[PDB]
């Protein structure tokens, strides 16, 4: 059976925005209130959010800002899985909210964390929400060297004692940038300041492969002309390769419609470099946000060239046309909804390939009538062992993410607050409830996935907290593979 094997408490005080949902104009133009609680532009929790949770031999690395809304400081937590003792690095950097007021709490400026197995390099990049050196902070800090924010550690830190777990492990910016003695933020992540490649980042989601090479992709640009770009960790140099893209900037100039934005996220998977994502064109259509479906991998071990949709047709390079990589059509699944905006897709995509090869896709495409979603409609389409039709069925339920791990996939989710795991053979969508939490256990508010060496690492918000620090927990529960 899966069992839970470990409930480990990381903080009380993780930091979240106890106050109200706040308008961007709001957010840009509104001066800080003494005494005021924590408001917010997108969400409320911050933490656990973003790519915050990894897993190095036997280390769980965590990041998370410190509350309350005075504090907000970067945190990475390492907990060791074989002494069940947990070390915490405190970083000067704070939550600078919403383009600089840090009064309104930005859920876009998450913490992400890699480890390199190769050289055991820790890297963070945080607090980034497509800026760049003129941002406009409202006179709340100089941004104009700040834009892009990376950290990054001495080869060997991943696995020194507790003891020497300190800032002591990690480099400061010593460019001719540098802000003084406890700056530890990097401009760039390839030794070379280019504000051409660095600038109107956001999202940063690391990923690793069998053999141990360390990527990172991010999203550029704006919703109206966006790309993802993505690099390598360079374990010889110290350093990563230049930002490549996946699909170009400018695409209405380069032989597409109009330009285009990218919604989706890159992983390893099934032993490749592969993405899934959602296109917004911005037209004045029935789409009121995103539309379509599209999925492509590569067959080069650093992702770079051989560049494939799922039929394993070659694509463009940088991609220009988002239907060279189409697999679904979400707008079909209400095929009468042709009113201006009236399919909303705004979120609730994912996909995975298991280690068997099978392709899986969710969506959830929604009715947008009167300014009110009025269906909700999830989609699973997926493609046995790589080969034959593409299946898509609305018979799936409200899941907005999917993991596998040996033959299988799994949705992993909290019900009534509690964990629970629903598991399919990969090719099919024959889910049945495998693990539920039992009465009498916590209640959490809000978790993220990390499926690793056959076991679930759970990162979870407990419910109930009040104020502006909250207690979040590490869970490891082994899924029986
Ligand atoms: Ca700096
Ligand atoms: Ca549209
Ligand atoms: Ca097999």
């Amino acid at each position: 059976a899966i069992k839970l094997e470990h409930e480990i408490k990381v903080t009380d005080q993780a930091l979240f925005f106890d106050g109200v949902k706040k308008s961007v104009p709001q957010a840009r133009t509104q001066a800080y209130i003494e005494g005021q609680k924590y408001n917010y532009a997108y969400g409320n929790a911050i933490a656990p959010h973003g790519d915050a949770i990894k897993v190095y031999k036997n280390y769980v690395f965590m990041t998370w800002y410190r509350g309350g809304i005075l504090d907000r400081h970067v945190m990475l937590t390492r907990y060791n899985t074989l002494t069940g003792k947990s070390v915490t690095i405190e970083f000067p950097h704070q939550h600078t909210g919403f383009e600089g007021r840090w009064w309104v709490g930005e859920t876009h400026n998450t913490i992400a964390v890699a480890i390199s197995p190769k050289d055991e390099t820790i890297h963070l990049l945080y607090d980034m929400h497509a800026y760049r050196e003129n941002t406009d902070t409202g006179g709340n800090g100089d941004i104009r060297k700040d834009y892009f924010r990376y950290s990054y550690s001495l080869a060997g830190a991943a696995s020194v004692t507790d003891n020497n777990f300190t800032l002591t492990q990690f480099v400061k910016d010593t460019s001719v940038n540098s802000e003084g003695a406890t700056d530890y933020k990097h401009l760039t992540m390839t030794g070379i300041e280019d504000h051409g490649q660095f600038s109107r980042l956001t999202y940063p989601t690391f990923f690793t492969s069998h053999d141990g090479d360390l990527f990172l992709h991010m999203r550029q640009g704006s919703s109206h002309d966006g790309r993802v770009v993505f690099n390598k960790y360079l374990a010889e140099q110290g350093k990563w390769s230049h930002f490549k893209s996946f699909n170009v900037l400018g695409a209405g100039k380069k032989g597409e419609i109009k330009n285009w934005s990218i919604y989706g996220k890159m992983k390893y998977a099934d032993g490749k470099i592969r993405i899934g994502f959602q296109r917004r064109f911005n037209l004045p259509d029935r789409f009121r946000a995103q539309d379509g479906m599209f999925y492509a991998y590569s067959d080069d071990p650093s992702g770079e060239t051989q560049w494939k949709n799922y039929k394993g047709e070659a694509i463009t390079m940088p991609l220009v046309k988002a239907d060279e990589a189409l697999v679904m059509r979400p707008g079909d699944l209400l095929p009468d909804a042709t009113a201006k905006d009236q399919v909303s897709i705004t979120g609730g995509f994912d996909w995975t390939v298991t280690e068997n090869g099978d392709l899986h896709l969710i969506g959830q495409t929604n009715e947008w009538v009167n300014k009110k979603v009025i269906k909700k409609v999830y989609s699973h389409t997926y493609q046995k062992a790589g080969v034959g039709e593409l299946i898509t069925t609305t018979d799936f339920p409200p899941a907005s993410q999917l993991y596998t791990a040996g033959e299988n996939i799994y949705i992993i989710g909290l019900e009534q607050g509690r964990p629970f795991v629903e598991q399919a053979k990969g090719g099919t969508n024959d889910f049945t409830r495998v693990y539920y939490a039992p009465v009498g256990s916590q209640s959490f508010q809000k978790g993220i996935v990390h499926i690793h060496d056959g076991k679930l690492y759970y990162y979870l918000l407990e419910k109930g907290g009040a104020g502006d620090k909250r207690t979040t927990y590490l869970q490891i529960i082994n899924l029986d593979i």
